[PDB]
């Protein structure tokens, strides 16, 4: 679609958030991107050098997919991109407070500031943008806090840095044959049996809530991923209740790791459990 195109010298390309091997995210500034808002903070998508034509068209696809999942307020939000006469630039709209790992390792020590109610409003949002992208019969397959970001007013949006971060030096990514894999956050399936579903994102989902209410806890914390690792969680083998989690979001978090998928809730089940725990009504 020609609608989401926007000029290379209306872009200013500012310092990286994040990369990988061939991939990064750079902070930015837009001008005419909004009429309403001339001068906008962005975040840029794009290749290195570096980068293969296998990694070039990954990043085209991404674009496709973007535009055709449309807008959705837990969702980063596309706002156009460069493609002709040049290296494809994705842009997004700026989260203020960076991904959901690292806001928690900043707010954890005046943890009550940072409360329980914030948790489960991120909690709750989450499941909202997750059931967006289930709808859409998109699966995320990486759902982990670090592909969360938070903007102003504490708003959820659920990403996927992919290409631009470094998943082969990264200590949550295992390798596992060709590639490097989150296996701390998969599902049994997808580990063993390599089957990736909305119900395998129900289970990160649970990882991610363990996260969350151990205040940007490592999953499994002090156990390597080896065959050990892979025979207890066949085994049944699941995380304790995290220190700031309640009864009720534990309970949460178990059943999103039920060994059987179709036993998991969906995504829209669970925004409404959170929504119960919430306080007030709409
Ligand atoms: C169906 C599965 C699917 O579509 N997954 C998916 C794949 C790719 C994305 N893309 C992004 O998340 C994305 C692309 C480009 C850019 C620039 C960004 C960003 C950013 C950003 C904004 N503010 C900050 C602050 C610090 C660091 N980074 N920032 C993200 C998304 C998805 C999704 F899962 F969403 F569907």
């Amino acid at each position: 679609d020609s609608r989401w195109e926007f000029p290379r010298d209306g872009l200013v390309l500012g310092r990286v958030l994040g990369s990988g091997a061939f991939g990064k995210v750079v902070e930015g500034t837009a001008y005419g991107l909004s009429r309403s808002q001339p001068v906008m903070k962005v975040a840029v998508k794009m290749l290195k050098p570096t980068a293969r034509s296998s990694e070039k068209q990954a990043l085209m696809s991404e674009l496709k997919i973007m535009t055709h999942l449309g807008p959705h307020l837990n969702i980063v939000n596309l706002l156009g991109a460069c493609t002709k006469s040049g290296p494809i630039y994705i842009i997004i709209e700026y989260c203020f407070y960076g991904d959901l790992v690292n806001y928690l390792h900043k707010n954890r020590d005046s943890f009550l500031g940072l409360t329980l109610l914030d948790l489960l409003s991120f909690t709750y949002q989450v499941a909202r943008g997750m059931e967006f992208l289930a709808s859409k019969n998109c699966v995320h397959r990486d759902l982990a806090a670090r592909n969360v970001l938070l903007a102003q007013g504490k708003i959820v949006k659920i990403c996927d840095f992919g290409l631009a971060r470094d998943i082969m030096h990264d200590s949550n990514y295992v390798s596992k044959g060709s590639t490097f894999l989150p296996v701390k956050w998969m599902a049994p399936e997808s580990i063993f049996d390599n089957l990736y579903t909305t119900l395998s994102d129900v289970w990160s989902y649970g990882i991610l809530l363990w996260e969350i209410f151990s205040l940007g806890g490592t999953p499994y914390p002090g156990m390597m991923v080896d065959s050990t690792f892979y025979n207890k969680i066949k085994s049944g083998y699941r995380m304790a209740k995290p220190d700031h989690a309640t009864s009720e979001v534990y309970e949460i978090m178990v059943k999103c790791w039920n060994s059987e998928p179709e036993k998991r809730p969906s995504f829209y089940h669970l925004s409404e459990i959170v929504e119960n725990l919430l306080p007030g009504q709409y």
